[PDB]
């Protein structure tokens, strides 16, 4: 029932920098790796997924605490699908934090 939208520069990445990114949250405790989600059915056709690097959390001394775990955020954003192969909400996980957990480790 929507019409129209340009795609163009004001719409996809122009981050060249991901590394002053990745060293400022890599000073996390609990800092993550990132999983490159690529659909070409997508627009954006690549999104960037955290993936904690940890079960626990980094301490103070650089060793693992257990009692502790690094946990995803997860938030729902909107993509654009082919239509034919479309306005499609997606969970993404968008970073990590520290949580103490209340039942279980999530792993
Ligand atoms: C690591 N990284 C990113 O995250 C990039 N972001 C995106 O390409 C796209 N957003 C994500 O992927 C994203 C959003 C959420 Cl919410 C989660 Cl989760 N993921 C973004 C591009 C611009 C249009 C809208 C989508 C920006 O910097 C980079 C530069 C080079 C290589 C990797 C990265
Ligand atoms: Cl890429």
């Amino acid at each position: 029932r929507t019409v129209m939208v340009n795609l163009n520069i004001h719409n996809r990445n122009t981050n060249t920098n991901p590394k002053r990114s990745s060293d400022y949250y890599n000073r996390s405790t609990s800092p993550w790796n990132l999983h490159r989600n690529e659909d070409p059915e997508r627009y954006p056709s690549v999104i960037w997924e955290a993936k904690c690097r940890h079960l626990g959390c980094i301490n103070a001394d650089g060793n693992v605490d257990y009692h502790m775990n690094s946990v995803p955020i997860q938030q729902e954003i909107l993509v654009l699908r082919r239509e034919p192969p479309r306005l499609e909400k997606i969970l993404v996980s968008v970073g990590c934090t520290c949580v103490t957990p209340i039942v279980h480790h999530v792993a």
